[PDB]
DNA sequence: CCAAAAGAAGCGGAGCTTC
């Protein structure tokens, strides 16, 4: 415990004691930090970091000696050198504003005077900050040290924090405003996810300085200084960064958007730098100079990314040796730079790619406003994949002189749900436009055939890169099917291709080449293909035809077949034997594949199956309101406007319904993940209305290339055969529009009822201005969930099983409850030490816990089981970090304003995380773990969750390996897992002791409606112990399934496009049999070993 | 539904209050 003498020899002159005990002014840093027993940051113990630094990155020399390397960056040139110097200077002017600043918060209510008096301001919210000062006369004045080197890290975040910050959808903004997520606005999702919240900027921000400071800390120190100070300094620089123009700083009125919402929300955006600045070519110097293992850099040749300890953001979980062994062979893949994609991309130009693959140059007078604000979406999206590209490239250019022999690696982490993911935004595995230029896939092919295994790889690679659904078909149909396309629509393309791989050049017309060519084919994969045919084309030896072209193996409705298979309970069922085979497990079938089950037995893949249940159960509704014209009138015009716009709904002359998969598709899985109704009636409602807005703009085009058209013919001309035909579509949707707000159905004691809104739609249409308002589409909403969604969950229902439902259900609610008891233990556990803490008079209220203590806390829940464990993964779903445990600010500027809360890791409710947690882990995740662990696990691959792209060498091998994963992780019994968790919380667990508010959520999710009014703690504990019951019996059944079905003969095609079935090789053959025969033989082979349980 | 949370600011020195 020499730690004291330490620290105070770097720091000894900064203001206070470095004793908690002390009566005058106490120096909390001093007593919050520590010396690391191994150097952690090379600006320790520098009198001016921003000078040592700067002198630094003047030079390779210079820079060399500083790391203590040999050798640095190749990236590190003349051109860099001189942007670096410039950002010195920058960051010498952010120091300054920083200085004048405490300046003027010492001057400020004679503030300054108080605290030199006695006055404790450095235990103040803000005036944490004083902890890092010094006494200059009749003043105070920053320690340089602790400055400069926080300012260091304010310039390393301002150059790539950017890159690194998450993305925000339509759930993240709905949580940030208070707004429920079915009415947003159009391009408020735009205008959040572009920008970063004040604690999305502070807390990485703060991370950045802690971590340039290189010390350790003293976990016998309130948190309010461990994490206050840095957090006071990220604070102060965000807003110098505001004075200095390198963040706008923009305060959201919600009141403009919903009246009644008071929320006012700061949203910080950094300046961007010119895509040619030299900096972006090597934007980490700074960090790599700091810091002896830095985090923010590239991996070239054999620097392999280090093997993470714990699970993404949840510093409780530690990754299994499983997991790690995934890791450790993700990271080890070499990753290299396609020339000829990368070239392709340089030529089209960052202009004509958006034009292209966005939304082009948009004018804003022949665009909805709403429209408009999506497009503006699309284009950034598509911009900042092509500038992180090719400041990728110029980096790897660097390196070499020839840039697709430059092996680059990739970090990756588990995440809480098991997955393993890329680090970074802008990495093959997460943008489109990287994957096509940065890949791990290589072969060499004999392509001087068209016969050849080769050839055919080659053109399985083609098909499925052009929208042909290479699955639903063998590969000799797909080998025609390609061929067709192309000699046909796609021939001009490829004649364009093969110019540009012959000369570089493009024609003037060549994104008109491509639009035309590709049609609804269009994708990145898809211009890849059309480079890499065309190359073969012009390719000198064809014997020896090197491309990264792939194929992946992908998932056939993935995540809910892994459901049905991991999570049903019972005897086996025909309609289930029926409904699993449609993802790819195949009963007494030995090597049948995907492409021959959808080309022989059955069309109809899960989602469409489910669109046909749900057109049965739309007419079952139909037929109990066929007497009440109203309603059926109501109906049909719900139908008609979808019709209308969406490409997934069809109605025929005569009337006839069809449905394609894609309505079913994301309303099943996230209806099994527990989503409710009414969220995904906003979601279709959504998708109509973003087409409404899109035909709005369509009829402004209209109108300026023809001024003397009727408004018939500007919404409905190119979806109408005449204009009289083009007059009953208008009809239609202004009918639809009218009946759809003015009235809505409403749930009655089982009956629907037809109810007036009073604010129905009305009044001449203005294509520019045109915006369906809230009240409205709460009413659009209403129509969609009694009279589609509904239905569609009845749909669901039959298609996935009642048993799997039962299953997910008791599944929630163990989890629920066993969230809800950690979350608010771990409080009363904070309470009572805070209560003891009050009486310590070395202890202020906005000091909070020591680490210790929290560990201490964290550590007692244990008895609980807060872990799931599968014995080769680890889930913590009550696991999250929350404002709600301190309840108070961390920290503030000196303005008195971006006032941090204070956030702390602690159990919160799960409500329905359960479900996919379990689903999405054991699944999916499970076998992508499988995959790169086992035994001759596929080499070269990309994973992305739950397909894996694959060489064109390689593709039967892996293919089978990967169908051999999906069969392991079908022996796992994620239930009989939350069983043995909850099993043991039920031993420890005291409902006495919960909270009344802890006690009415266990309530919900424990007892019927009826009976959450009267609740004993005996009742709901009685009700507990019951789910206990229900899971022990599901998780019984689940292993007696998966025993019984690996003795029987099985093929396995989940993960499909190639062809290549794993064979279980069961030795009891169900061939030759009806489902009704195998479900019978199946059913019997259970009594059997339910029998073998007995005895 | 899930994969990461997330109002601002005057006055006063925490936390209530108004927008
Ligand atoms: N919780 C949640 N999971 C999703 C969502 N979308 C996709 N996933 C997961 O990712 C899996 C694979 O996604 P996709 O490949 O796009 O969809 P899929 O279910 O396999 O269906 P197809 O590939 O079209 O046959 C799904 O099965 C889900 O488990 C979502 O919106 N919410
Ligand atoms: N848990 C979860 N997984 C998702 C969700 N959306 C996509 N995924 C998974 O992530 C993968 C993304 O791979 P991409 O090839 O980039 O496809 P995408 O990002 O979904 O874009 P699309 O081509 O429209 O499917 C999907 O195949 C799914 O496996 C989601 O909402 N929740
Ligand atoms: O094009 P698919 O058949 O691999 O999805
Ligand atoms: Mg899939």
């Amino acid at each position: 415990e020499e730690l004291k003498e330490g620290i105070d020899a770097v720091y000894p002159s900064l203001v206070g004691t470095a004793d908690s005990k002390a009566e005058g002014i106490k120096n909390y840093f001093k007593l919050s930090f520590t010396l690391p027993e191994e150097q952690k940051s090379r600006t320790v113990g520098s009198e001016a970091p921003l000078k040592d630094v700067a002198q630094a990155l003047s030079s390779r020399a210079r820079y060399e000696l500083f790391t203590e390397k040999e050798t640095a960056n190749p990236a590190f040139n003349g051109e860099v050198i001189k942007r670096y110097k410039e950002l010195m200077e920058h960051g010498e002017g952010i120091a300054d504003i920083l200085r004048s600043r405490l300046a003027k918060f010492l001057n400020t209510k004679d503030v300054g005077k108080r605290f030199a008096q006695g006055t404790e301001a450095n235990r103040w919210v803000g005036g944490k900050l004083l902890n890092i000062v010094e006494q200059d006369g009749d003043t105070f004045k920053y320690n340089e040290q602790l400055l400069q080197t926080a300012v260091l890290a304010g310039l390393q975040w301002r150059l790539t924090a950017t890159s690194n910050t998450a993305i925000k959808d339509a759930k993240d903004v709905a949580a940030i405003t208070g707004i429920d997520q079915a009415l947003l606005p159009e391009g408020l999702v735009e205008q959040f996810d572009t920008g970063m919240t004040l604690t999305e900027a502070v807390s990485s921000l703060a991370q950045k300085i802690e971590s340039y400071w290189g010390l350790s800390r003293n976990p016998n120190a309130p948190l309010g200084y461990t994490k206050g100070i840095p957090t006071a300094m990220a604070a102060e620089i965000l807003a110098a960064f505001v004075e200095s123009t390198d963040v706008v700083e923009n305060i959201v009125d919600m009141s403009e958007i919903d009246p009644d919402n008071k929320k006012t929300i700061g949203l910080y955006t950094i300046t961007e730098l010119d895509s040619f600045d030299p900096i972006n070519s090597f934007p980490t110097a700074i960090e790599e100079a700091v810091l002896v293992n830095p985090t923010e850099k590239m991996f070239f040749g054999d620097d392999i990314p280090p093997v993470a300890n714990t699970q993404l953001r949840n510093p409780a979980v530690r990754n299994t040796p499983e997991q790690k062994a995934a890791l450790k062979a993700e990271q080890a893949t070499e990753f290299y730079v396609h020339t000829p994609m990368v070239q392709f991309y340089e030529t089209l130009g960052k202009d004509r790619i958006l034009e292209l693959m966005g939304a082009g140059t948009l004018n804003k007078e022949l665009l909805n406003d709403n429209h408009a604000k999506s497009l503006e979406g699309k284009n950034r999206s598509v911009e900042d994949s092509y500038n992180q590209l090719f400041s990728v490239i110029e980096q790897v250019r660097a390196q070499s002189e020839d840039i697709s022999t430059v092996p680059i690696h990739y970090a990756y982490n588990m995440t809480r749900v098991g997955r393993m993911q890329m680090l970074g935004k802008y990495n093959p595995q997460s943008a489109k436009l990287v994957r096509e230029a940065i890949l791990p896939t290589k072969a060499t092919l004999d392509l001087s055939n068209q016969n050849n295994e080769d050839f055919s790889a080659f053109q399985l690679g083609l098909a499925q890169a052009l929208d042909i659904k290479v699955h639903t078909m063998t590969r000799e149909v797909m080998s025609d099917e390609l061929t067709k396309l192309l000699e046909g629509n796609l021939k001009p393309a490829i004649d364009m291709m093969v110019e540009f791989n012959t000369t570089g050049s493009l024609p003037e017309n060549a994104v008109d080449v491509l639009n035309t060519a590709l049609g609804d084919r269009k994708s990145f994969v898809a211009l890849m293909a059309l480079m890499e045919y065309s190359r073969y084309l012009v390719a000198e030896d064809k014997s020896a035809f090197v491309t990264p072209l792939y194929v992946e193996a992908d998932g056939v409705t993935n995540g809910p077949i892994n459901a049905m298979m991991l999570m049903t309970g019972g005897l086996f069922t025909p309609d289930w034997i029926r409904n699993i085979a449609k993802g790819g497990l195949f009963i007494g079938s030995p090597n049948k594949t995907m492409n021959e089950h959808r080309s022989t037995a059955d069309n109809n893949d899960l989602y469409q199956a489910s669109t046909n249940a749900l057109m049965e159960s739309l007419g079952k509704l139909r037929s109990n309101y066929a007497s009440n014209m109203p309603i059926q009138s109501q109906i049909d015009s719900l139908l008609s406007l979808m019709d209308l716009f969406l490409p997934d709904i069809n109605l025929g002359e005569n009337g006839a319904l069809e449905l394609k998969r894609g309505i079913a598709k994301n309303p099943l899985t996230i209806t099994i993940y527990g989503s409710g109704a009414r969220g995904i009636a906003g979601k279709l409602v959504s998708s109509v209305t973003d087409a409404i807005y899109e035909r709005m703009s369509d009829v402004l085009k209209a109108r300026a290339k023809d001024p003397n058209i009727s408004a018939a013919m500007a919404m409905f001309g190119k979806q109408a055969a005449s204009e009289a035909h083009a007059e009953e579509l208008l009809a239609r949707f202004l009918k639809d529009m009218e009946t759809l707000t003015s009235t809505v159905p409403v749930k009655r004691k089982g009956v629907l009822e037809l109810q007036s809104t009073g604010t129905g739609a009305k009044g001449k249409i203005n294509p520019k201005t045109y915006t369906i308002k809230g009240e409205q589409l709460k009413a659009l909403q209403e129509n969609m969930l009694h009279f589609f969604v509904e239905p569609l969950r009845n749909g669901i229902t039959q298609t996935v099983g009642e048993s799997l439902v039962y299953s997910t259900e008791q599944l929630q609610k163990a989890t629920q409850i066993q969230s809800v008891v950690l979350e608010d233990m771990f409080k009363q556990r904070v309470q009572e030490k805070l209560a003891e803490k009050a009486k310590d008079p070395t202890w202020k209220k906005g000091d909070f816990l020591t680490q210790k203590e929290l560990n201490d806390i964290q550590a007692s829940l244990n008895n609980l089981a807060p872990m799931i464990e599968t014995g080769s993964q680890t889930f913590y779903i009550a696991g999250s970090e929350n404002a709600e445990v301190a309840n108070q600010v961390l920290a503030t500027n000196l303005d008195d304003r971006m006032r941090v809360p204070m956030s702390i890791y602690a159990p919160a409710q799960a409500g329905v995380a359960g479900i996919p947690f379990m689903t999405i882990g054991t699944g999916d995740g499970m076998m992508m773990q499988t995959l790169s662990t086992m035994k001759g696990a596929p080499k070269n691959t990309l994973k992305i969750f739950d397909g894996m792209n694959i060489g064109l060498n390689d593709i039967t091998d892996a293919s089978r390996k990967a169908n051999e994963a999906v069969y392991t992780s079908w022996q796992g019994n994620p239930i009989k897992n939350v069983y043995e968790s909850y099993a043991k919380f039920m031993k420890n667990v005291d409902f006495s002791k919960l909270s009344p508010e802890a006690l009415e959520a266990i309530g919900k999710s424990a007892l019927e409606y009826d009976q959450r009014e009267n609740a004993t703690v005996d009742d709901i504990a009685n009700a507990a112990s019951l789910i206990e019951r229900n899971l022990r019996n599901i998780a019984l059944g689940v292993d007696i399934r998966h025993k019984v079905l690996d003795k029987v003969n099985l093929s396995i095609d989940q993960m499909a496009a190639v062809g290549a079935p794993y064979q279980n090789n069961g030795k009891i053959d169900l061939s030759n049999m009806t489902p009704e025969q195998q479900a019978d033989e199946l059913n019997k082979l259970f009594r059997e070993e339910l029998e073998a349980r007995k005895q």
